[PDB]
């Protein structure tokens, strides 16, 4: 009988879920130590425990064919098989999976090593990525110096990775088709639980296009009274290096040279956080408070003992993009982050206590539900504290703003000031998965490949390289997440998310109130409140137990994605540019680009 199966069943997953948990943190610890440590022999460990990780799944996905689980009552035990079934690239016959994970360990230990060579100093050839290389191009208002580093990162992170690149897209292809999926990006898209989810996230991204193209030409008029029109075109993409990113995934680092109203305080705390003798200890101690005065869970000792929150000063190799990490054990939770005393790394260390929170609060779930409701909720939760961290009603509270008034123009500045982050990052991380989708998909013939990629950087974002590029160069992989096979889509999920969020724990908070000009939603601190908390313990308790609208359904009753919320936000800003744009005859748009020839 059934009845006496689904009891079996029950007691099975009961089980193999402790048994799953307890062998992954064996793979955790391995790839910790890699990511901390990189050495031939750390790789050959971390690579033969995935390995062997690999073999168990796959008598896992075929002892589940045992129970006829599709014929359960329990939705939550076929939830949990269903969660079984699928392989990934633990479906790959035992030396294709060897051969993707040594394919995979060859990009990202070529990223975390690129080292170039000084500008000024043709002997200097040691400066990294973190922090040597995106301290000049953050910094830096020498176009040909920017153009230098530009080049140097990318030919040494992109084009030396080609052909690893190329091999790990013939192996995560196999691993699809193994797993009946059509390719990587229907696997990718598989943990949306939604086969609508790209429609979705297209109608989404074409209402706030409009906005992006309004901060793009108003950003690039700017840049031309700054560089002149030598370097800057009214009519062309905006040539990247200029952005203040390598990637030109956020502009706010220019903010000093683009911002509406420059006769009026522009948020920029990193010189004060100097001042008062900020460490990395003290910044992720106040993400602690942040979150424990929400009601939330308090960072476990563990994680002092074991986290790395400075860059080592030996000799080593190792990973300095910024990840947390969850050991699937009891309060084993970890974050490794290469911290610098700045405004941005103080958003990203409450980026990344949100991950840790999600972790604590679904660690007394089965194995299988110890995620998050979907990748973009996980990249979501730091990103509510950091929205919050960010206003100027926060930082006057801990001391790091000093004599701002926060009159009209201010306010402008601030709303712009979050846009060069929050707008622009859409159609970038749009793009990343678009163009790997399209590879996934075989809709791109090889030869076409590095143009393919900067084309859609061109249509979505409108930029374009410093330097003419061809299908010799391969510069996709100069992203890390790229190099490192992480889905991108999660963050543009994220980035609209975390405004339904925000909006909702601050209406929670008495913070928000749409008919009332003392609580504008740009302006709202969550700091202290316990039923801001409430919500988030509602939702990340939950982990993958439920699909996602239910957890969203938990949080603040609603079930759909929605772009609502953050147009509610800038609002205010998209009526002041669309006029200033008017005022000042800004030309919108740009012609395609010349700078990849095919
Ligand atoms: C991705 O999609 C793939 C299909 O494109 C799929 O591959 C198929 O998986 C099937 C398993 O579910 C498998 O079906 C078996 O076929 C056996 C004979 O196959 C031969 O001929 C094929 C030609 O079509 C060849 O391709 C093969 O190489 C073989 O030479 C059968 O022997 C087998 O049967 C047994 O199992 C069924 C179980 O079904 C249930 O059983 C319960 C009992 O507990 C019943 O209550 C229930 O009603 C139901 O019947 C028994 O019924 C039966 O008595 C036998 O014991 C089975 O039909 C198929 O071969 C395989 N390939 C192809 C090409 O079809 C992958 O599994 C998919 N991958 C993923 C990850 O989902
Ligand atoms: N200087 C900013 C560093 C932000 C670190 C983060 N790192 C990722 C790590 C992803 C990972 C996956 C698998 C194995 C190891 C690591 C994260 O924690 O989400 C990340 O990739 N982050 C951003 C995208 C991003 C979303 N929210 C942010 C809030 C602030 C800053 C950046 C972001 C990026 O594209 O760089
Ligand atoms: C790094 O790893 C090597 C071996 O791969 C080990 O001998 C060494 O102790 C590690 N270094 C540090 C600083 O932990
Ligand atoms: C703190 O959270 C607990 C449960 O996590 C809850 O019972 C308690 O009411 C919360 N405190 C406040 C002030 O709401
Ligand atoms: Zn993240």
């Amino acid at each position: 009988a059934l009845v006496k199966e689904e009891i079996q069943a029950k007691e099975y997953l009961e089980n193999l879920n402790k048994e799953l948990a307890k062998r992954t943190n064996v793979e955790t610890e391995a790839a910790w130590a890699y990511g901390s440590n990189i050495t031939d022999e750390n790789e050959k460990k971390k690579n033969e425990i995935s390995a062997e990780l690999a073999k168990f799944m796959k008598e896992v996905a075929s002892d589940t064919t045992k129970f006829q689980w599709r014929s359960y009552q329990s939705e939550d035990l076929k939830r949990q098989f269903k969660a079984l079934t699928k392989l990934g690239y633990a479906a790959l016959p035992e030396d294709d999976y060897a051969e993707l994970l040594d394919t995979l360990s060859a990009m990202e230990s070529n990223f975390a090593k690129v080292k170039v060579c000084d500008y000024k100093d043709s002997t200097k050839c040691d400066l990294a990525l973190d922090p040597e290389i995106e301290e000049v191009i953050s910094k830096s208002r020498d176009h040909e110096e920017l153009a230098y580093y530009w080049r140097e990162f990318y030919d040494k992170a992109g084009t030396a990775v080609r052909s690893q690149f190329e091999r790990y897209v013939e192996l995560n292809t196999k691993a699809a088709k193994l797993n009946n999926f059509t390719s990587g990006a229907e696997a990718w898209l598989d943990e949306y639980e939604d086969d609508t989810f790209e429609q979705q996230l297209e109608d989404i991204f074409a209402d706030i296009r409009p906005l992006y193209q309004q901060i793009h030409g108003y950003v690039r008029f700017r840049l031309r009274k700054h560089y002149g029109d030598a370097v800057v075109s009214e009519t062309g993409p905006i040539p990247m290096h200029l952005l203040g990113n390598m990637w030109a995934q956020q502009w706010s680092e220019i903010a000093d040279i683009v911002s509406p109203f420059p006769e009026k305080p522009l948020v920029d705390v990193s010189a004060e956080m100097e001042k008062q003798g900020y460490t990395p200890l003290k910044m992720f101690q106040m993400g602690d408070d942040f979150f424990t005065s929400m009601n939330l869970t308090k960072l476990p000792q563990d994680f002092w003992d074991k986290s790395i929150i400075e860059k080592p000063t030996d000799g080593r190799d190792l990973v300095c993009h910024a990840s947390a990490w969850d050991f699937y054990l009891t309060d084993d939770v970890r974050i490794k982050q290469c911290t610098r005393v700045t405004q941005d790394q103080l958003f990203t260390v409450h980026h990344e206590l949100g991950h840790i929170q999600y972790f604590l609060q679904y660690q007394h779930q089965p194995f299988v539900y110890r995620t998050g409701a979907n990748p973009g909720f996980h990249e979501a939760v730091g990103d509510v504290l950091s929205l919050s961290v960010s206003t100027p009603k926060h930082l006057e509270k801990i001391g790091l703003l000093k004599d701002y008034v926060r009159d009209d123009e201010a306010r402008i500045n601030q709303l712009f000031l979050t846009a060069l982050d929050k707008i622009v990052f859409l159609p970038f991380a749009f793009t990343m998965d678009k163009y790997r989708w399209s590879l996934f998909r075989g809709e791109v013939d090889k030869a076409n490949w590095n143009c393919a990629f900067w084309k859609l950087r061109d249509e979505y974002s409108g930029i374009e390289p410093p330097v003419v590029r061809s299908e010799k160069d391969f510069d996709a992989p100069a992203k890390y997440h790229i190099s490192a096979d992480v889905e991108y889509l999660r963050y543009l999920v994220s980035f609209i998310i975390q405004f339904q969020f925000y909006k909702s724990a601050c209406i929670k908070a008495g913070q928000y109130d749409p008919d009332n000009v003392e609580l504008p939603l740009d302006n709202c601190d969550i700091y202290g409140s316990a039923a801001a908390g409430a919500a988030f313990h509602n939702m990340l308790s939950m982990g993958a137990s439920k699909p996602w609208p239910d957890a969203l359904e938990a949080f603040n009753g609603e079930r759909i994605m929605s772009g609502k919320a953050i147009a509610e936000y800038f609002e205010p800003l998209r009526v002041w540019l669309e006029a200033e744009n008017i005022k000042n005859n800004v030309h919108i748009g740009w012609t395609t680009s010349n700078k990849c020839v095919s």
